[PDB]
RNA sequence: AUACUUACCUGGCAGGGGAGAUACCAUGAUCACGAAGGUGGUUUUCCCAGGGCGAGGCUUAUCCAUUGCACUCCGGAUGUGC
């Protein structure tokens, strides 16, 4: 990602203040990274003592999409950002086996 | 209702008798006439599995016939289960 897209330029700093956002822009405009980046900053800067939890307590974040097709787009991009950072992403969507999903 | 599209939930794999035997047919088998066999038929014997046909018999009631002398069951009809 060589340069921030417009939505990224403005939404990222608002997200870094923990503020809610309504972003008006269409898919293809770099929305996904705009919301992913403040989340990754937050997660990876928690103290290790605080990133510690022994029981599984579900996700730090949920990203809801209207369609399976859009959800998968988001997933692919989330993986490519999250893996290098040791951040795990799971897709709960239709068109996939419930065994695989359940697992 | 039907067809497709997207999203969500779901998601094991594999099959269709078996085992013998076949002298005969095909496979016209690459070494001086030939393989054996295997494979595919055919026929047949086992292990047998599900159907078809229902002769005969068992059981019980309505109607009909019967007043009959036997000691070899045993008139007709119709219907539920066997």
């Amino acid at each position: 990602y060589k340069e921030p897209t417009p939505i990224q330029r403005q939404a990222i700093p608002i997200g870094l203040q923990n503020r809610d956002i309504i972003g008006v822009a269409e898919t293809g405009s770099g929305k996904t990274a705009a919301f992913l980046i403040p989340l990754l900053v937050w997660i990876t800067t928690l103290p290790k003592i605080d990133r510690i939890e022994e029981s599984d307590q579900g996700p730090y974040a949920i990203i809801l999409a209207p369609t399976r097709e859009l959800a998968q787009q988001i997933e692919e991009e989330t993986i490519k950002f999250g893996k290098p950072l040791g951040i795990r992403t799971v897709a709960v969507i239709g068109g996939i086996s419930r065994e695989d999903q359940g697992f």
